[PDB]
């Protein structure tokens, strides 16, 4: 397991994704400055589409607590309900 | 573990939530009023979006059994067909 | 465990959940009554809104037989798709 | 458990339901006419709305390979869609 | 368990219910040619509905990895949006 | 087990099933060429429709980290809406 390997679900919940990103970053063998670089890179650049679209959205300097809260809604029926909405709108 | 992580699935029903919720809470090193306070802004902070509106909707001096039977709709299906109505009504 | 706390699920089959209800009521210390008593309020109270939509269309002398009979549809594809269709004829 | 506890569950699969069935009348004390005459009846009465409207729609006279070979299309995408067709069509 | 009982299930994927047929055909009391015809037999008229569709619309000649590669689609968001689409369109 | 039989699911995500080809690869008896032979035909070939049309689209030339970080959209609310929307559009 390699901490560049940890991929977001499309259907995983954002919770989840970053609980495997920050229980495999406690393991993962570098400094600790490596590994925040590590967390503010990967952690957004590995989320699924979604989620991805969120948090740029909110744009930079936003804390943990703002994205997961943030993200929490993805796959809930009122996220599911405007998607679908947002997408027969657009076609 | 601590209470603070605790937070509703989008797809987790309420009162599965509200039950890891008083599980972790009866295990937090805390005094009992800083854990009815811990209650009383976590419980209702750290639900999904749905639920969040719902709660809202209902206000302040609700006990548990009336969000819980408020809540129990979200997921079921004429809530998520409700939902989807009022979304395509909006766009 | 106590009765009180047996809830129907948003996603929940109606016969699990009396399943479940009548399984912890065999548990619960009070007398026969009582226990009666708790059936014919309860095991109404508890369930969802979609289940007790259909139930409170039935009235009161319905058996277990009538209720679950009736709600055995609740998720299942001809039930969603009525209520969706309902629901976009009501917005 | 009992044989007129059996009943099929609302997404549940057909197979998967006579087979329960067949299992629990397998344990029944009972004469094997009786069971027989427990097929028959119970089979058909406790199944969920939709394989009770297709075997309602089969009529009688119809053996298990048939009314099974009929329901393996509930849940299907083409039954989901078509349902859901001719519920928007009915409202 | 016999050979003729296997059917493929409704939400079930191809790739599982052939392995089924062909894991239960290991087993069957029979000579290798009669087993032969029964996968050619069996394995095209226990499938679902909707794998009966496409193989049906394969015709005859078609290997197991062509038939397979051809159904892999079903349940993916491509197959049951065309089929959705098409129902509508029906209706 | 044959790498020849690693399909993806329907409603398999493209990380699981990579992750299930380059776990047979790792096995099969064969050499290194042979091996990275394999993986350019059947890794492509042996997708889903959905994930095959993404793949498609990208042409050649592509690494595993552009395909997978492509098809993490499948099956998120964002991919299923826009595959729906598309698919009301043609019909």
């Amino acid at each position: 397991t390699s901490i560049l390997d940890i991929r977001q679900g499309p259907k995983e919940p954002f919770r989840d994704y970053v609980d495997r990103f920050y229980k495999t970053l406690r393991a993962e063998q570098a400094s600790q400055e490596v590994k925040n670089w590590m967390t503010e890179t990967l952690l957004v650049q590995n989320a699924n589409p979604d989620c991805k679209t969120i948090l740029k959205a909110l744009g930079p300097g936003a804390t943990l607590e703002e994205m997961m809260t943030a993200c929490q809604g993805v796959g809930g029926p009122g996220h599911k309900a405007r998607v679908l909405a947002e997408a027969m709108s657009q076609v």
